[PDB]
């Protein structure tokens, strides 16, 4: 509960997703702004519609976006000014070391299943640890 201006970011590469509709629903009512970025095309929107979860993400960037390759802080600096968000209160949801290289560059946080030696990266073991993070100081 409560939840300040906080933002969430997903991908469409493996991270409809048996276990995610929990966290999606929690985050949605919590007034977090979810987003996506992936290399996948304008079909991302259509797949999201198909699966019934399109509205669970404020904006879904795609190959259309044209933004730089990882590390690409460009794409997060967009996401901030889109709705006046805070990098330090945006929590990406990754699986990789690379999912923390760009995080550092942007000055944004990550919630990733492995440590990557960064003061903004939270280790986890399942998607349901996301809700715990905001529930234990």
């Amino acid at each position: 509960g409560h939840m300040q201006k906080t933002a969430f970011i997903w991908d469409l590469d493996g991270t409809l997703m048996p276990g995610a509709r929990e966290v999606l629903a929690w985050a949605d009512e919590s007034g977090i702004q979810q987003f996506i970025y992936t290399h996948k095309g304008n079909n991302a929107f259509t797949i999201l519609k198909d699966l019934g979860v399109e509205s669970y993400f404020t904006e879904i960037l795609t190959s259309q976006s044209g933004f730089v390759r990882k590390p690409s802080p460009e794409a997060a600096t967009y996401l901030l000014d889109k709705y006046q968000l805070n990098s330090d209160n945006t929590y990406y949801i990754g699986d990789r070391t690379l999912d923390v290289e760009f995080a550092q560059n942007s000055g944004i946080q990550s919630i990733n299943f492995l440590e990557s030696t960064y003061e903004g990266n939270h280790r986890i073991q399942a998607l349901a640890d996301i809700s715990r993070i905001f529930e234990t100081k």
